């Protein structure tokens, strides 16, 4: 209810991956004051380091960030994160649950978020987002929704892309449950993502052989995967990594249109280009 | 800083009323004792999954938070949630103490993670974390135990 | 000496690789009627198929192309080729020479070229280019110059790019020996080709115990996009078909330096239609 | 043609005199016989690597081209063949023979058959490629080359 000039957003991204959050914030025209990312895989760090010109301040393992570090590096306006899910997926029979293995990394989030929340009486806007899979144990989902004191929003990227990708999003972002918008940039069909001379067997990919090329079924190429998930073409064409490693990076990533849908209302809260 | 008042305790301990027995053993007045467990004005509230931040706010304020057992992650993380929910707000210098017990037979990953989250290195006896004057420890390289550890509490709260 | 509207060029590319010739012809603004390429490695075929939208008519092994094929597919205005060199380089001790192994592939060129030149009395313009390595046996170079009835022109990509790449070019292209022009598009230094956050040890790269680039106080080899920039190709030009970065490096190593081929093909604008 | 005229021959054969011996053994008149080897008026011209296309033009026209040995020399023979072939539209008679040993790589046999557009004649054991009538095939050496050259008596003058 008071007057001030809109200021650029200050972001803390845990488990940043290939810097989907910064890409989405840039695409929305939101000015990014600061982008401190916690990422441990060197390939993802190289992707984000190259494709954003060292704007990202990398701090490494999320377990090496202390509350004093949050206070000194802060304040932060947005705290986003997507913890590893190999120990949360019911597909994995050797899963260790939410509290063991790599699932307990979630609590790191729950830690730093509470360290980054404005102190009581501070009416400044503050937003956070935590993404994970839907195919987790019901007990794990209940526990996550208990710790975060929020019920998740189920969003499937098949509605704004050519990928079957349903995910749970906890957070306090404005209107996360609002209906998604299929715009003209959205490539809703797998055929729209293929390179020249390839045909798509299915409308939306579920990652058999999804494409036919000159009477010979193939798998999806890497640039086609970038198009499917909404990333710019050759966005992951850095650092001489194997195609399997690039596929690994792209599979753990966020669907760009989904994150754009989630971040769009932030334009009425921060400076915009 | 008013005159000494009776202590208010929140227990997620594996053995219910262990903390209450230790407190009565030291002769400390108890104004409230809320106990809970993990499963899979002195009250037992059952499953910790049923305890919310609003419940902690209503039953509170709390002065002591105890937890542990004589996977280790679930117990500690429930205890950590309750500790965060019961901790005084920044700028409230009122006394607030906590203790977490576990067995020494735990993965080094678990011990280091617990020490990191609690910002405290453990006391070896079993392993014990706490902020009571006495269990401040540098970097590492039966209820009588809790009695001796809780000894400094009678210097901060009213005794009968 | 007579009048006619200049027509688009008809090209036969043997050992085409990643379609460097078509890329250079397009960049110069020359109109391409048709582009028939003989290539056997499927990675190169996928590169050329994707990055030029299926405009290349692929015919496969050069040894499967007959004189009747050259006649029926023709006429052709430009016959270009760069045969494999692993049996011609002196760096290979197991080299089999020009006449055995993969070196004899050269003669396929010499074959099809003679099947493609206009019959005597046909005053129509007709050009051809054959590229190979400098580090080859002197006897092999003399034999190639004998069979092609032309002395080669030595061109090093270092003069017009950031790569050490000296090659022999036999051909009747107009003014092949003319001085090369260093334009503004040319990235003469390796630093100009590196991605963000990397520093170049040297000024120009060579074809061990040297990691050409420093990155954040660590030694690294050249990235694929940086190799593309070094060789003159567009960025992500070889980012197709899920091939290993080693295979991408192999494709880029065998290729022509784009600015060198542009220098060689420039005078063709005065002979064919230009968009 | 005006009449039967004496033959003109270009020999890259290993053994400079073989072609002339076989030609005189069949009684065929010879206006020109020029022999060359691989190294590395009847006349010897030395290394084939010294023979140019202009030399073939000046010494020519040629009616017969022979090469081989009872290999890198096949490509030299093929160069001389291309240089000696009649221009398009010249239906004058022109013949060639290439001999090699049957002990060759199957790759070499296939490559020679491709380049010469002809399948070879097996003679147990040597391979003979040629366009003489009777050398059409589907998929010392003096007497056999004599019997193979036999059809030359019907295209050139005999003494
Ligand atoms: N201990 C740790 N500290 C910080 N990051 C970690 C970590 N362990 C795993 N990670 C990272 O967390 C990521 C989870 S996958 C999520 C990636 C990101 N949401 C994106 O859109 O790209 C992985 O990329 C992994 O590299
Ligand atoms: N038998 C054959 N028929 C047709 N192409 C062949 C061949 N054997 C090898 N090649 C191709 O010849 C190429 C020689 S390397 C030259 C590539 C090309 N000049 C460029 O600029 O990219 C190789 O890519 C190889 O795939």
């Amino acid at each position: 209810g008071s007057a001030e000039k809109r200021k650029p957003i200050r972001v803390l991204s845990l488990f940043d991956g290939i810097a989907t959050g910064l890409l989405v914030l840039k695409d929305l025209g939101i000015q990014v004051d600061r982008y401190i990312a916690s990422e441990v895989c060197e390939d993802s760090i190289t992707v984000g380091m190259v494709k954003h010109q060292g704007k990202i301040m990398y701090v490494g393992d999320v377990r090496s960030v202390t509350q004093k570090h949050i206070q000194e590096w802060g304040p932060f306006d947005l705290v986003i994160g997507g913890s590893p899910c190999n120990d949360l997926s019911i597909v994995n029979p050797a899963r260790k649950g939410l509290y063991e293995g790599t699932g307990r990394l979630f609590f790191e989030f729950y830690r730093l978020l509470h360290d980054a929340r404005p102190k009581e009486g501070d009416d400044r806007p503050f937003f956070w987002l935590f993404e994970n899979v839907v195919a987790m144990g019901v007990s794990d989902k209940r526990d996550i929704s208990r710790f975060l004191e929020s019920n998740p929003v189920m969003i499937d990227a098949k509605e704004v892309s050519a990928a079957h990708r349903a995910r749970y999003f906890w957070g306090n972002l404005p209107g996360m449950n609002r209906p998604l918008a299929s715009t003209v940039n959205d490539k809703l069909e797998l055929q729209e993502c293929l390179e020249h001379g390839r045909i798509a067997k299915f409308s939306k990919v579920r990652t058999h052989f999804p494409v036919f090329m000159n009477e010979k079924e193939d798998i999806l190429w890497c640039t086609e995967m970038e198009r499917v998930f909404g990333f710019p073409v050759h966005y992951t064409d850095v650092s001489n990594m194997s195609c399997l490693a690039r596929q690994r990076l792209l599979g753990r990533s966020w669907s760009v249109p989904v994150i754009r849908h989630l971040f769009a209302p932030l334009k009425e809260y921060f400076a915009c280009v």
